[PDB]
């Protein structure tokens, strides 16, 4: 069921940013890993004595890189003169941040009609205000509000590339890489306790629970009107066996913040070709594959969806196949994209639900805890 | 002149540590971008709840790459009890460097026969102590004195892989990669006054000035007995037309530090073919090319050692090239590795003083200056 019961009108994910302590080498070490051309730079270059930000862009997927400068570059200023293409940031803050949690998601952006509304509606409703809306040079607005741990919510609306203040980038240093990620379909939480992060979070956005079908996690899903905003959250469980990943997260991290970001690719396996190609020539590492007990059970169960030449391909690849009652997901799970046993991607592609495609289509891949446990007993004897 | 007058036996670059936020992002961009391949790391998964190193090497050259982890995975240990496997590491220097200066190098390290002999005269010669010397599992001596700014002068000896606790890495996630980069040539220091660098250095060290034959900076060289640890340092010149980018690098990088590191390649052709390839897929960037007047005026000067096939080489590459009274030296330089404009990298071949190669075998290229003035108003007219 769906109230749509926003509080302000959202319209798709706009950006994601990492706060770093230098953002030329993990936008790099990005760009070749995942195939994101340079699309856009804020820095000394183009003025910049705060901060320096690399924007990399495949389809609509818009990944930011920011890292400060030494204060002693912009120590003249102040806010009403500052070079600082994002008003926001601060140098003590960004300092704090990836001293306390290593490299990690800052922001999460959502474009929205009024960001100053949103800003107002969002306060107005129990959110904790991080930065106050600022208009950017007459053109677009921003304002932020807490998430959850160090990881604040984004709103960035236009009366009418990126931002005001950054160039464009030098289509000689621009390589257009591409191996099919095309958009954000979600932004994973881990937080302490499931409960009173849900109660926040939908209690500002107007966010309802996005509806879904003994290891690790209890989650659940916030989506905008139209699902195309996706913010799932995870809380671990205590007591088991093996020890839950979101409690090594938090330990980890220093507390709550972003565990994996949902890259949607509109070609799955060229995707995947691609980055293994690269994992370990400065790309990203993947999980381990399931034993081909999972691929030997996946006929059975999406024999309907994906053909017997298709299913040897996931097998190569260690693409994992779950499927709600609308539609089948392929997914898969990078390494952890940094030191730290933290943030990690995941690549996917959704099959059905064709109306464009509905949001969250096939569901998150819950499915393959049990498949996965299963496939990995069947194996042993 | 060689005086011969080092006071302890020092035999050759051993390796070069970097500070890092996040090492793993560092390590695989430097990887990809000069073609060092991942031999050994230190981190969770060795048992290390301190500190991620991992390094990288092509011939000779070792890169190592070093972030802290969460002070609060180790806050259970005592220095008598670390799991660190480089016992210098602190938690609080590491972050106060890397906020201070962003990425850079932290330590400068030399083989020498007795490590401990090595910081106790130097300390008695005048070396401000950074880190005592201590011995690791019985096999290997570690010791650290000051350099300059935040950069230490580290010393290893072996009694009789890299050092214990470290574990050589999986040759799966290992490739091969190798443009030609054989070893560290030398490693340069920028400092506010070059005089009392000077003193300091060779006061504790015993190395000597070692000879060569308007613009930028004072420079002089320190070296050992052979000559083949080679430190020289820059210190700016003010009051120019144009501004000291000595000057430049002490702004940004708060005060002073290590400005470029020169790696020796056997083939600077195929080096600079593979690192350009790579320049806007993850890897480096490179000063802007001389004006082919430069390549206009190279017959006339180097003409004996080069032919006119490899000018033409050299041109398209952007090479420079010079040349001492004993051989020639082949150079060129990366853009800044990181955020701020700071530390480079420089790549060198040297042909001529063939006894093996004595080192500075042509010098550093000093008189590149004056032959790109004389170029650049050559090219104008
Ligand atoms: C991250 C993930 C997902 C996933 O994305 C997902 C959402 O998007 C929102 C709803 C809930 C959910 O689970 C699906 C299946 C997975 C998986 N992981 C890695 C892993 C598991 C446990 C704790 C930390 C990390 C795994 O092994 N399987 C088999
Ligand atoms: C770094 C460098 C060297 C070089 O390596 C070198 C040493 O090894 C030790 C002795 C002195 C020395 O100069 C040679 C020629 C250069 C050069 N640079 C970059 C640059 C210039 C000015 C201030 C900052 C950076 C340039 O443009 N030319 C033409
Ligand atoms: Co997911
Ligand atoms: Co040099």
């Amino acid at each position: 069921k769906n109230p749509k019961s926003d509080k302000f009108k959202v319209k798709r994910f706009h950006h994601i940013e990492f706060w770093c302590g230098d953002a030329t080498n993990v936008a790099r070490r990005f760009s070749w890993g995942l195939g994101m051309r340079f699309s856009a730079k804020s820095d000394l270059s183009t003025g910049n004595m705060v901060h320096a930000s690399y924007l990399l862009t495949s389809g609509d997927l818009r990944f930011l890189f920011t890292a400060p400068y030494s204060p002693s570059l912009s120590a003249g200023e102040i806010k009403p003169t500052t070079t600082a293409s994002i008003p926001s940031f601060d140098h003590g803050s960004c300092r704090s941040f990836f001293s306390s949690h290593g490299l990690g998601v800052r922001a999460v952006a959502i474009e929205v009609e009024d960001a100053e509304s949103a800003f107002s509606i969002s306060v107005a409703n129990g959110a904790i205000p991080s930065s106050p809306p600022i208009v950017l040079n007459e053109a677009v607005t921003i304002a932020e509000v807490k998430l959850y741990g160090d990881v604040v919510l984004r709103y960035v609306s236009y009366k009418a590339e990126f931002l005001p203040g950054f160039e464009r980038v030098e289509d000689a240093s621009s390589f257009p890489l591409d191996y099919g990620i095309r958009r954000l379909d979600h932004a994973v939480g881990n937080v302490p306790e499931l409960g009173p992060a849900l109660t926040y979070v939908a209690g500002f956005t107007g966010f309802h629970q996005f509806a879904e079908f003994e290891s690790g996690l209890n989650s659940a899903v916030l989506a905008s009107n139209d699902e195309m905003v996706l913010l799932p959250i995870n809380e671990p469980v205590h007591g088991t066996k093996r020890k839950s990943q979101i409690q090594t997260y938090l330990e980890h991290n220093e507390g709550a913040g972003l565990q994996h970001l949902a890259l949607m690719s509109e070609d799955i396996f060229r995707t995947l070709r691609e980055m293994r190609k690269r994992s370990s020539i400065g790309g990203f590492d993947f999980m381990p594959s399931p034993p081909p007990t999972y691929y030997q059970n996946l006929k059975k169960r999406v024999g309907d969806v994906l053909s017997d030449d298709q299913i040897k391909e996931c097998e190569e690849l260690g693409i994992l196949v779950d499927r709600d009652d609308q539609g089948t997901l392929l997914q898969i799970f990078t390494k952890p994209l940094g030191d730290r046993p933290t943030i990690f991607i995941e690549i996917i592609q959704r099959v059905g639900c064709m109306m464009y495609q509905s949001g969250g289509c096939g569901g998150f891949g819950k499915g393959n805890f049990s498949e996965l446990f299963k496939s990995i007993e069947e194996y042993e004897k």
